[PDB]
DNA sequence: AATAGAAGGAAGTGGG
DNA sequence: TCCCACTTCCTTCTA
């Protein structure tokens, strides 16, 4: 099963949800989501690991976090915006 | 207050 | 056994 931090980079390339995620700085890796659009990617996400719940935005996020001392992604202090590390972004 | 973003501890679930 | 990679629940804190 995919890992979150995939799921979000191949949503970017792709271009599939851009009204929900985009690009800030591509060269950089940070990226953000829309406050009005974020739940329907937060929904696709929890449907693609055949959870038992709906995920939440809120949910997703936690699992964000936890990215933050292995350093795969990042929180950036502006809203909704996270960045990739370069490793991820090479793969 | 209402809305909403952000944090994180802790317990539960998956698939090795 | 026991870590992976989250998921779920709840409370707190900040803007
Ligand atoms: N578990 C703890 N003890 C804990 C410790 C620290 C915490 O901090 C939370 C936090 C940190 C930084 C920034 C923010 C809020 O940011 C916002 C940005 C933009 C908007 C907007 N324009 N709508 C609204 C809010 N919230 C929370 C709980």
């Amino acid at each position: 099963k995919i890992r979150l931090y995939q799921f979000l980079l191949d949503l970017l390339r792709s271009g599939d949800m851009k009204d929900s995620i985009w690009w800030v700085d591509k060269d950089k890796g940070t990226f953000q989501f829309s406050s009005k659009h974020k739940e329907a990617l937060a929904h696709r996400w929890g449907i693609q690991k055949g959870n038992r719940k709906k995920m939440t935005y809120q949910k997703m996020a936690r699992a964000l976090r936890n990215y933050g001392k292995t350093g795969e992604v990042k929180k950036v202090k502006k809203k909704l915006t996270y960045q990739f590390s370069g490793e991820v972004l090479g793969r």
